[PDB]
Parts: structure tokens; C-alpha cells; sequence
């Protein structure tokens, strides 16, 4: 429920955006955020958030992912090591992601508790 980024907003789509439209919404922050262009800790963290944005919005499969949960009280997610994050580096983005993959990502470390 780490409500503190809209995913569809960080692209500049709508909702039921069209995955043709969210691509080139990638594309073009993609190109201002890039290190070469743009050598900011300013521009890192949304360079971080775009493909962030995008690693959920290139599909409507995780896209439906992140609808149907992100709240508190959201089902569990699929199990760990069933995600796909290869050329994006996925562990390094923040909570509202480190939620629904993120558990996938680690698979469960720190030898931790749980309350029910």
C-alpha cells in the first residue's frame, strides 16, 4: 500500500494506457534521466522510477499484478524466483515494488518471524 508513486503518472499515460503509448512514455524520459546526458543524483532516482514504472507497465499481466494487489490487505504473491527483472535491477527500486516483487526478488532472508 506504499501509495507514494502512481506508475501511469510517472510515464505520463493513463490507467488503461495502450502499451504502445507507455513504451515511447519510457523511451522519452528514458533519454533525459540517462547518466551520459544527464550525470545527476537529480536524475538517477527518476532514471530509477521510469523503468520502474515501465518494468510493471510493459505488460498488462503486471500491470493487472499491481491492480489486484497493493494494498495491506492484497493475497500473497506468486512464489519466489518467478519474476522476470534481468536488464533492469529491480531489488534497487522502492517500496510500492519491493511489495509485490520484491518478496520474489530476496526470497525471504534474515531468518525472520511473521504475525497472522
Amino acid at each position: 500500500m506504499a501509495a507514494k508513486k502512481d506508475y501511469y503518472a510517472i510515464l505520463g499515460v493513463p490507467r488503461n494506457a495502450t502499451q504502445e503509448e507507455i513504451k515511447r512514455a519510457y523511451k522519452r524520459l528514458a533519454r533525459q534521466y540517462h547518466p551520459d546526458v544527464n550525470k545527476s543524483p537529480e536524475a538517477e532516482e527518476k532514471f530509477k522510477e521510469i523503468n520502474e514504472a515501465y518494468a510493471v507497465l510493459s505488460d498488462p499481466e503486471k500491470r493487472r499484478i499491481y491492480d489486484t494487489y497493493g494494498t495491506t490487505e492484497a493475497p500473497p504473491p506468486p512464489p519466489p524466483g518467478g519474476y522476470d527483472f534481468s536488464g533492469f535491477d529491480v531489488e534497487d527500486f522502492s517500496e510500492f515494488f519491493q511489495e509485490l516483487f520484491g518478496p520474489g526478488l530476496f526470497g525471504g532472508f534474515g531468518r525472520r518471524s511473521r504475525k497472522g
